[PDB]
């Protein structure tokens, strides 16, 4: 009973706005049928090339890459690999090629939504000081994770020659405009962190104008989503349960025991073991959608993950003070 | 004569970051094909409903209804009154549908860009008085205005026998947003600056995550519509020279008349006009777009009023000062 009820409202507070912004989505795009299916795809469109792009971008360039974590940066990518060698142990007793499996078990059990929902809730339980792991964290799986996962999914895709599937990945990968954003964004905070740079004031406006609203349009977005499948779980019982242990249970538990290892210390164990709790992403249902990848359990773990981040994450905030 | 490049700096800058908005919806309407007509409608639609509206009660939330000088009321009153009579009249003898174009009429010349554009330029010009003027014509706009216009698309649309049409309207007034967010908005205000209530933080959290960057998207919807029109003038140059002058020559000439009319004297004097020879803001175009009323001429003036929104200001400015 460390944490008061305080911090239990700070949470709350947190919180509400993110699914008030998703639950009007929801209802505009279900019950008041406000946007077409055309309509809810023009502006998820919009939401996901040109409000997450410069999001991430300013997200990534608000942070110093020459005063970056070792021990953190060293956790968070042995948690990945921990999760790849359990997932390769319980696909070999339990089930055509089985690397879509992998693939799908890597973006349903370790990859948080630390970029939109991220920053709101780990910065107010834990104040202005989870804010810079969390960039730590938003870089590494915008620059490395992020492509490798593409890698993996083209590998894939060619299975049905090596060098061709990197040419085909590097040639989708440019189009992306999240890469061009965050390799902009770290060229831009070395630059502005060694030379002691800063943005012209008229660029930060104009990047403002189309970021500083993203965060909200980026939940309505994802209610127009939830709105637009008609059966909430698309599969039955097994999947939602599966995924739901795979992300909550499997995902900060190989982060524990990655912490553990490294040893990380204070509140970079906190902000770092509780990040990994956070509901799923949606990049990876933009890839397994493109592929068609089980795209039906990507997507029935993000909304399930989304309507009970709560819930768990105060569960997973209190047990981490014990 | 003793102006400092300063200012001019604080109006570009106030001003290019629409410009930046607009044109990259233009590029990604026309050099690129990421939106289709009925895509490019949603995402206006969404600004319509959700972020203008939004924005109208913040704007009238926090202003005090008790503290408005009745003076700087009862002018934009008349000068609103004034160009009706006079486009009434012009309509008359040097005209398709004359209600269609009153509402184009009204719409670019009796209501400025008085919330981005206009408090920089106005109160960099002037001292930081003004800003409480400027304040109170926002709110005044918001709170009668984009009500009356609502309700004049409305009734037009209905057109498209008297009690049937104006009860057409009135029951498609009561169900659009903009109409009770003015309204909770301007209850709101009297109960905070009333009786001292404070909004709860949730709500102005959840309010804000959606009203922000309301500004950016519709400008990106404005430069989307623009892609679609062959040239940028799409209204054609005599109709591009005819808005430019009811703009400009028309609406401060007008607003003139009613501050001679109402009295108006010192800085509120000049405050009162140099505001009304901003260029249009975009909303008058977002519900253009919205309900299909002369879209294009609107759009072309808000594009080739924000270019010269500089030198007709410092114009203005040089004759009153006179
Ligand atoms: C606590 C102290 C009090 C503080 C003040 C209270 C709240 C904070 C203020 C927020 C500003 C919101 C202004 C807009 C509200 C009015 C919209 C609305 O209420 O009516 C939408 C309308 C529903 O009626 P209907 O059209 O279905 O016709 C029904 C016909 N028959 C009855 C026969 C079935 O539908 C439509 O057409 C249009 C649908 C779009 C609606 C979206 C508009 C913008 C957002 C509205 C909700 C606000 C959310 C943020 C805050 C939430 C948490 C408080
Ligand atoms: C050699 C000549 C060819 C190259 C042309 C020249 C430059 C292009 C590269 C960079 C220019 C910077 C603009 C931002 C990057 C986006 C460039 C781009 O083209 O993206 C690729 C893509 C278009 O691919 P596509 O044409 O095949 O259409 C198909 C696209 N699809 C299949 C996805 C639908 O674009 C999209 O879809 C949407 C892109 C939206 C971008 C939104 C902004 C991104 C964030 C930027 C952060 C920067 C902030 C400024 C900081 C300044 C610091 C001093
Ligand atoms: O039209 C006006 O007077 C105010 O101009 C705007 C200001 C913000 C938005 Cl989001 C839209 C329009």
């Amino acid at each position: 009973m460390g944490i008061s009820w305080l911090d239990i409202y700070h949470v709350v507070s947190a919180t509400v706005p993110l699914y008030v912004s998703m639950t009007l989505g929801f209802l505009s795009a279900r019950h008041l049928k406000l946007f077409s299916p055309e309509q809810c795809a023009g502006i998820n469109k919009f939401v996901a090339k040109f409000s997450i792009p410069l999001l991430s971008f300013q997200i990534i360039s608000e942070n110093n890459p020459f005063k970056m974590s070792p021990k953190l940066i060293l956790s968070d990518i042995l948690q990945k690999f921990l999760v790849v060698v359990v997932l390769a142990m319980v696909l070999r007793f339990w089930h055509g090629g089985k690397l879509g499996w992998v693939i799908t078990g890597l973006s349903i059990s370790v990859l948080p939504n630390t970029l939109i929902l991220g920053m709101p809730i780990l910065s107010a339980i834990y104040g202005d000081e989870a804010a810079s792991i969390l960039e730590q964290i938003v870089v590494l799986q915008s620059l490395i994770w992020y492509t490798i996962l593409l890698f993996l999914f083209e590998l894939n895709a060619a299975r049905a020659g090596t060098m061709k599937i990197l040419l085909k990945a590097w040639r989708k990968l440019i189009i992306n405009p999240n890469t061009y954003a965050t390799l902009i964004g770290i060229i831009w905070a070395t630059l502005h962190f060694r030379l002691g740079w800063n943005l012209p004031e008229m660029i930060d406006k104009s990047i403002h104008l189309l970021s500083d609203g993203g965060l909200g349009m980026a939940m309505f977005s994802l209610g127009l989503f939830m709105a637009s499948q008609s059966s909430i779980i698309a599969c039955g019982t097994k999947m939602a349960i599966i995924t739901m242990l795979l992300k909550f249970v499997l995902g900060p538990a190989l982060m524990i025991a990655s912490a553990y290892c490294i040893r990380l210390k204070s509140t970079l164990f906190k902000v770092a073991i509780l990040q990994a709790a956070l509901p799923q992403g949606v990049v990876p249902f933009v890839f397994a959608k493109e592929y068609n990848l089980h795209p039906e359990i990507i997507s029935t773990g993000v909304i399930f993950g989304m309507l009970i981040a709560l819930p768990t994450t105060l569960a997973y905030y209190f047990l981490l003070d014990l």
